């Protein structure tokens, strides 16, 4: 309590927010996929809703403590906003992305930061062919908005998205789930631009 | 009046906000559910909206004090973002969390809180069988998204669910309410998962 | 203007905001209901949708001034937020209460407070039988969320709802409309829960 | 630049926000509507759906400057939360207004202030013969919520509402629209209560 | 790291932030528009869902650095609260604008700052004729709410929409996207008002 207190007044109130990777300092975002469920299908408006823990992890050594000198604390649990997040969201998303857990990162002492939120995202995904035995299969990209290769390194520890945690009673049912890392590069900037794309092919119970 | 306002900045405005329980200081969280109706159920969606009142308690060593030195108070009312409050949520949610009512705690002289927040909840749950005898019987899991069993212990004062504040003229009655603490270990982790079961059977009335 | 800015500076910034009522001392919170459209009846969901005003009225000590004192000024408005106000809320309630006007209350030189909030509720009725002549009987309880009868007391000036403000044009006609005073009491305990019971007997035009 | 920061220091930093008027000091609140769309009739629910703007306009004392003092500058533009604001809200809304535009108003050397929000508003109508040639008539009263005649008098410009920006292509076509200043007398109360009456006449295209 | 945390520090604590352009001092909004997909389409109520990127583009004296003073610092990312933001709003809007993105702008060395918003807009357009073979065009106007020609200038870098990022699989194909830069002059008022007109020309797949 009184350590932990201590703990974070000198790494937050003592030292300035951190003010984002640079080319110079890049920063790797290692990010995993854990589906619950596939709630809405509209084939009106080619929307898809996913229910899904996007797990966030990245080392920071601004971050960095010694847990002999706070008590033996190895790790603690902080709001979102208190700290600095990557800013790793859906390139073909439809409506505003709805937070279903609290925002709250766990932080070890060696810098390592695990931030889990539940997400309802509705994207953009034709479903035509739900139906159907061999179902649909539907992608979407995720990765940082405004930082690049060079400053936000996207890795997957797995290509395989977790489904263990899926709904057994779901409306649908997964056939295929993977999370690839694609390097892509554009005409207008040099620099490279790394996304997550997340490849589901679903059909109807 | 006056001995109200001294107690309340003597407790906030002096010692800083708890930053949530560690292992070597664990905390007991004791939760119950008051289900008040089954606003709507989605066939299509596999969606179920529930209405009931979340009774979270804890007690802090942070928020005691002597009732003899204020004025003989025994306990006072306090706004929710005054307060340190646990991160319990439902696994299986589909959209956010909808409060109710005014998100107010009652804090007491031994430092035991209460916060009852009404909430509407709209989680996973497959409806085929509601309009059959023996009903259809849905599941929720709640807990805490960060903290596990070593920080926050969660808690039942009965394994019934109360439903005497239930509506009478419901589309859907209750046929079974149980309210179950789950311990769950894992061979990842040597830390246990707690979490309280909300199992509801309901039927068309 | 001047004597105004003054008198705000010398109720608000001087003394610190007001804490709640206490079972020492007690406040009596006197409310009305001013009835303007039933705008939706929901039969699948057992959900109703109300537009109406909370004349919300109570009486403090910290809040008296000499108007002989303040440049003759009997009475002043300001914001919601900048005083303290009851947690009157509709213990029956299926969505969050929707403000359709601005949150400013009347404040006047014996303490005496008024705030009457346009407000739209969906809460709990069943509305079958809205179609007949007879029409559908649909009551919904208001009260303090956290505060006992020993702290809150509720009063209503006249057994009568106002419909003097309600829509002639609306799909719904109200046949009757009453706000009764309810004491509410608990074996455990020697405090009363009082609540004020919104009855209204409808049928459609 | 450097000028306008100082003479925003000047207003806002030196002296304190207008605490509202008074019935010493009394305000006029010139308001004109420019309706752009009839975008959503309900008949099942007697509520229509107005895109419109609120050009509300007000001179004060406190917001006046000398512009050979602050390099010439005549006027400026600043937030709606900077500044105080009048509470003109529809008596006959259903839902919570909706703004579509940023709540920024301009502000004049003369201390005058003009600030136009696009707002979408829900309010009580019976649209029974909408389909008819003659179509059929809505009005919708906008006012003070608090402040009575003695403290805010509200004005027109014009009886005329601007439809120069009404949508070519609409569902519901516009027959008439007038803003007319209405003064209410209460044998109760011998303050008056002054209310802009939007009385539109709409057929369907 | 270290660098980047002394530029923001001389940048954002040490001046005060951007007040807005003025008469005597313009500023050049330079903005293009990324066409997504058209989500919805509504015959009903007149409405269209539109999914674009607002690349939103200006320079700034104030936020102007020597690269070599700040360890060879080029451009760096921040939060848009942190930073002055255009009021760039769509005149024909029927519901509030939903942000997709996370709204953070690239500032650059010579003071340009680049905010690319993703946003889902919901306007005034009649879709009668959109199953058509020759489509149905619908505009929407694009500028400044508050600021005229003399204080913000539009300006876009191709008459031509992207379309480059435009879903393959959408329900609706574009024949013609084109975003025109038009300045009008109103018999109201002196100072002219720059617009930019998004016109798309679409069909049902
Ligand atoms: N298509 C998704 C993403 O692409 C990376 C990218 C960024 C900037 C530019 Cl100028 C070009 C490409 C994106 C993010 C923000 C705006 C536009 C696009
Ligand atoms: N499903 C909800 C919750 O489950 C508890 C749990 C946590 C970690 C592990 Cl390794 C296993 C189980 C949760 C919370 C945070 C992250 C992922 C899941
Ligand atoms: N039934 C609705 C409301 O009643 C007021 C009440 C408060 C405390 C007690 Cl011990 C009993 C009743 C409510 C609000 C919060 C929690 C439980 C109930
Ligand atoms: N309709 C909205 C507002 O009208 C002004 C008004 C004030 C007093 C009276 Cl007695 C009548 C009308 C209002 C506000 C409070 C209560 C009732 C109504
Ligand atoms: N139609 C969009 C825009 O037109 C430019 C304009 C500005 C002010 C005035 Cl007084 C008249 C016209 C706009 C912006 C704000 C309010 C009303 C309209
Ligand atoms: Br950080
Ligand atoms: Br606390
Ligand atoms: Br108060
Ligand atoms: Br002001
Ligand atoms: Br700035």
């Amino acid at each position: 309590q009184a350590n932990l207190m201590r703990l974070k007044s000198d790494l937050f109130n003592r030292s300035p927010m951190y003010p984002g990777p640079t080319k110079d300092d890049p920063l790797t975002v290692t990010l995993g996929f854990t589906l619950q469920d596939i709630v809405k299908v509209d084939s009106s408006t080619n929307e898809v809703d996913l229910v899904y823990y996007e797990q966030q992890r990245w080392k920071l050594n601004s971050l960095m403590w010694d847990p002999n000198e706070y008590g033996n604390i190895t790790d603690f649990r902080t709001s979102a906003a208190d700290i600095w997040t990557p800013d790793i969201t859906a390139y073909s998303s439809t409506r505003p992305v709805q937070v279903l857990s609290p925002q709250i990162a766990v932080v070890t002492h060696d810098g390592s930061v695990m931030f889990i939120p539940a997400q309802r995202l509705s994207f953009m995904c034709d479903p035509t062919g739900v139906d159907s035995e061999e179902g649909v299969t539907c992608a979407v990209k995720f990765g940082s908005w405004v930082y690049s290769g060079f400053e936000i390194d996207l890795k997957t520890d797995t290509d395989q998205v977790d489904l263990s945690s899926y709904y057994a009673s779901s409306k649908y049912e997964i056939l295929s789930a993977t999370q690839t890392r694609q390097v892509q590069h554009y005409s207008c900037c040099p620099e490279p631009y790394i996304d997550v794309n997340l490849v589901v092919k679903f059909r109807e119970r």
